[PDB]
């Protein structure tokens, strides 16, 4: 019942161009966006755990920006680096590509199949292409091959370079919401979440994208997301978030039955709601 | 194979501290209700601070392969040695611990004749100043035939709240034996020691059960009779989190949107069937 987008620091095929591709979309469920520029089937967001693992530890010296004062992405991404940099979480040498990087284009998915399309990158100089894990992502084998007025928006940017020492988040909530280029629906953009950092064992972005989304998505930390008035505040949320996640190992079992074994338990989970 | 999980409690009758059968693992898992009978054999879901925690122990865990010893009082004096061996107790721990792992070896049909059992923590008995309890299984599922070998895995957790630090000891047997810890005439081939404080976000019966159903899982099981070192068994246990599947809180649980999951459950285990 809000509206959360994905977007990955890819090249196009076409003219070998840095941008932001739309990856994917959360609206009352999941949607993933396939090679060749269509919507995969809806689904529930089933998380994988070493994304979870990664998001709590990159939150927990996470970046924070309450209430920020701006309009444009090029005034989030300014302040946002600045906090990176007050906080020693980039240097002040990083600061200049990571800029030129968040500024770059974001495309969406009516304009994928006038591309080549679209592939993996990662940042080295300034800003070239590179990419030095799993070359077709698990959601888009699967399923590839209702947002009333405000409504506000989360966006989710998920980015690779290998000259950052240790993936960073920042987050952002916006004083007021504000339609950004970055999103094509006319919905007003609320939390940024900026998901930046080098290649690293159990660090699948995608997925870390996939997790910090999902996270959005759900309703109770999302309210506790407006409520947020420090990083501790976030965290502890996102801890109930996790008290309250069910993990099913791998099971020899008949699937529709498996996954359905996880409703009474689930459903006891859930109260008094999450936390 | 056999898994059986048992807790360090205090009876009510004759208050002393014992191993109590809580959980038992043939392919499904069974909870042992309140008194004295078994709940309904269930598939195992996990909790993701157990799988957390368990990663975190196993990683500095504290690994006794192909050990000679055929009594529960040879693993637990050469597993303590071990542990102190590898700085994960102090040599003053040693004693009471040792007098913990040695404590009587209840089972279901005592259960009983005992008061009532209650979680109890090692000292120097005290209840758990964290808000912790009361299990889920036992609350859902509450309200044993297996030729020829079929070998068995006790999964022992307990509580001290001396110790600095949650510790984990993994033992294989060279040779297969029965002891006095497990009451079904099967051998015992492996032994998990899980010990520690109170701490936030390890509830130590869920980090039992994360133990067992790894052990329960047919990949782990096969890479716990190769394994040749620690890491052998973490590179499998990693590999079991590679294909586990988180579902998160949802303000609308709906089973038709659960059954969206099932190829992603299916490809997950074709993932885990397909490593070593």
């Amino acid at each position: 019942k809000v509206y959360v987008e994905l977007q990955e620091l890819v090249m196009d095929e076409k003219n070998q161009e840095l941008r932001w591709m739309e990856a994917a979309r959360w609206v009352q469920l999941e949607e993933n966006l396939g090679e060749n520029g269509a919507w995969g089937r809806p689904h529930l967001s089933h998380l994988t755990f070493w994304s979870l693992l990664e998001l709590r530890r990159v939150f927990t010296k996470g970046t924070v920006l309450l209430d920020l004062q701006e309009t444009s992405l090029a005034g989030v991404a300014n302040q946002l680096l600045d906090r990176f940099i007050f906080e020693d979480q980039i240097r002040p040498q990083d600061r200049e590509e990571l800029l030129r990087a968040l500024l770059l284009k974001h495309s969406h998915a009516g304009e994928l199949e006038a591309l080549g399309g679209v592939k993996p990158a990662v940042l080295t100089r300034s800003g070239d292409p590179s990419q030095p894990p799993q070359h077709s992502s698990l959601e888009t084998q699967l399923f590839c091959e209702k947002i009333p007025p405000d409504s506000e928006a989360t966006l989710v940017l998920v980015g690779r370079a290998d000259f950052l020492e240790q993936p960073v988040l920042g987050f952002v909530r916006l004083q007021e919401a504000a339609e950004l280029e970055a999103v094509e629906l006319p919905v007003p953009i609320r939390f940024l979440f900026v998901l930046l950092g080098p290649e690293a064992p159990h660090i699948d972005y995608t997925q870390l994208g996939r997790a910090a989304a999902t996270l959005m998505s759900e309703r109770v930390f999302r309210i506790d997301a407006y409520m947020a008035q420090s990083r501790g505040e976030l965290l502890h949320s996102l801890e109930g978030f996790l008290d309250c996640s069910l993990v099913l190992p791998p099971t020899d079992a008949p699937s529709e039955q498996a996954l359905l074994s996880l409703v009474p338990v689930q459903r006891e989970l859930l109260r008094r709601r999450y936390q």
